[PDB]
């Protein structure tokens, strides 16, 4: 009795709702573990909810994870949002950005003329209490620092976009066994909330190649806050510029840390898949 | 503009498509892929039409992998397609089996009272030339003979129940690294057609535990014509009865060579998950 639309950003791939009738979410997280299994139910990276808008902004998002944990943001979830609120509203829509409410703070994603989406993702936050971690203490960044994954040391870089991200950077982004080794990273006791995970090959100042082991979804195609988070560190530790493409397995994304008001932007492509209901 | 229902056997998942219309199949192979990718598409082990009768059957049924080939057969779809013919058929069906044409041969569903489908698979096929493999003579049978697979020798038994299927036992299933293995009996020059390969654990003479890497698909949650060949090379090895519970990742199937007309009879559910349109 349930409908739905499936949508992917980059090949993330969302189940959404329209859930404007009420601001309690009409799935409970254990049931979207079973719509997103790929076997047993419809398959996807997580759970998207169009919910009424809270404190003057146009509608609210929530999501789960596809085992069913509550994460902060989502970037490709934002911009598939847009795009299905814009269905939503078809032609009474009057205006081409939406101000979105979301655990993270106010995220407002624009439909741009040709077709793509630019989402105003916010400030980067920085600092371990904000990620949080405990490599370092609680008012210090984390660039470049030690993490011991199963006896190897790693360098890394913790950004957080509302959700937490360890970044590391490698010769070979391919080359990385990520199916072993991303757990031991989303699970490192150095993580309190778990972490998303990003391997990162420099092929230029303005190129990134992004592999993600995503917290709560394992490896996923793409990964909107993983890109920004990347890019932030990225510039952190010298490797590129503020304004860069990063190529992740499902495509690229256009990542922007603004100088004039140091968030970030973030562009991409949305897609409807398919329309269904539950039986 | 295209309607489909998604349907599991024991987590083995399909797309649908009510194909009464026309001999034609609505879709082509490529499209099939596409649809069935689990990112990009709606996500399937495979694609199943349901079509036209022919030479007197009640219906036909092709079914595309998910890499686009043809299969000749398949146990867990036939049993979705029968649950989905019935809900086709509705008030106006006045029978419980369908007679379905398949490459292989007639194959016979029948609804079973407790929900269940039981389904005449047919003759297991034994000899070398009908797997097809290059293993033996093709005159002859292929039980507990060598296969070379990167310099470790296995001992297979090949069967085919209108596919070909390489069937070999193991100590503890659990522990076969599938993924890297699988791929390796599939291409195996051995095989002209490739190969459905399983990795068969026995519990005892009444009980299989069943681990499979498809021919076009991949590790999937269940096959019903392998569990089919898993209990025929069972029974020719001398390790099982014809009777048998064979348990795979997603459940279990009721499997029996009968002794009366040597026909594989399997006995398992079909699961309606959803149903949708594509964008
Ligand atoms: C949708 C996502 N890949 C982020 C999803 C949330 C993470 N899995 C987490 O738990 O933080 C994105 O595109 O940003
Ligand atoms: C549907 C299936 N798992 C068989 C599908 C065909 C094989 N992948 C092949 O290529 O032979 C079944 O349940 O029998």
């Amino acid at each position: 009795a349930i409908e739905f639309t499936k949508y992917h950003g980059l090949g993330n791939d969302f189940i959404l709702i329209d859930n404007r009738a009420s601001k309690t979410p009409a799935i409970t997280p254990e049931k979207a573990v079973e719509m997103c299994d790929r076997h047993f139910g419809i398959g996807a990276d997580g759970v998207i909810f169009a919910l009424p808008g809270e404190n003057g902004t146009d509608y609210t998002m929530r999501i789960f994870n596809s085992d069913g944990s509550e994460p902060e943001m989502c970037g490709n979830g934002i911009r598939c949002l847009a795009a299905f609120l814009a269905d939503l509203e078809g032609l009474s829509r009057n205006k081409d950005t939406y101000r979105i409410h979301t655990l993270a703070g106010v995220i407002t994603p624009q439909l741009t003329p040709d077709g793509q989406i630019k989402v105003d993702m916010g400030l980067p936050r920085l600092l371990a209490g904000e990620i949080p971690t405990n490599i370092a203490a609680a008012d210090q960044k984390v660039i470049n620092q030690p993490l011991e994954v199963e006896g190897k040391t790693w360098e890394v870089t913790c950004v957080s976009m509302g959700n937490p991200h360890c970044i590391t950077f490698v010769e070979d982004v391919a080359a990385i066994p990520l199916e072993t080794i991303g757990p031991k990273f989303e699970h490192h006791p150095a993580f309190p909330q778990r972490t998303n995970t990003e391997f990162i090959q420099v092929v230029s100042r303005d190129y990134l190649k992004m592999r993600v082991w995503e917290r709560g979804a394992g490896i996923t195609l793409a990964c909107g806050t993983g890109a920004c988070a990347s890019l932030v560190a990225a510039v952190l530790t010298g490797r590129s510029d503020r304004l860069a493409t990063v190529e992740l397995p499902g495509g690229p994304l256009e990542i922007e840390w603004s100088e004039v008001d140091q968030r970030i932007y973030m562009t991409g492509p949305a897609d409807r898949v398919f329309t269904g209901k539950l039986h």
